[PDB]
């Protein structure tokens, strides 16, 4: 089971501040420095894609959808690079895009 120690981080504040959001994106894309939380996310994202969040907490599932919907609607280029890197066979791309729409 993934740790819940970072589960009280306010995702709304991150999504509303481009500088904060880009820091996490560059970390997960393996082109920028990581915060402790960013490193933890980077280290579990591939696994979560392979098993549909089987080890995610309820807060992580809810938070993943919040972040993903925001990217699909407002940061298309970021969404595309993330899904291409972590989900190259497209297990979830159409499913999340359909929900967002
Ligand atoms: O439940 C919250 C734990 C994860 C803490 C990191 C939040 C990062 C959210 C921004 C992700 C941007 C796409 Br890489
Ligand atoms: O259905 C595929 C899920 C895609 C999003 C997975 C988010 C994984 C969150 C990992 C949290 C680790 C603590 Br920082
Ligand atoms: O095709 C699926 C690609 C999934 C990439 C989205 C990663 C965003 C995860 C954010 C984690 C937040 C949980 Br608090």
């Amino acid at each position: 089971k993934y740790t819940d120690k970072y589960d009280n981080i306010n995702l709304d504040e991150i999504l509303a501040n481009k500088r904060l959001l880009v820091a996490y994106v560059n970390c997960v894309m393996e082109r920028g420095k990581c915060s402790p939380e960013g490193k933890e996310l980077k280290e579990h994202l591939q696994d979560a894609i392979e098993n549909g969040c089987k080890k995610c907490t309820e807060n992580q599932e809810k938070g993943a959808y919040r972040v993903i919907e925001h990217l699909i609607k407002n940061e298309i280029e970021i969404w595309r690079e993330l899904t291409a890197k972590y989900d190259p066979t497209g297990n979830w791309r159409k499913k999340y895009e359909d929900r967002a729409k």
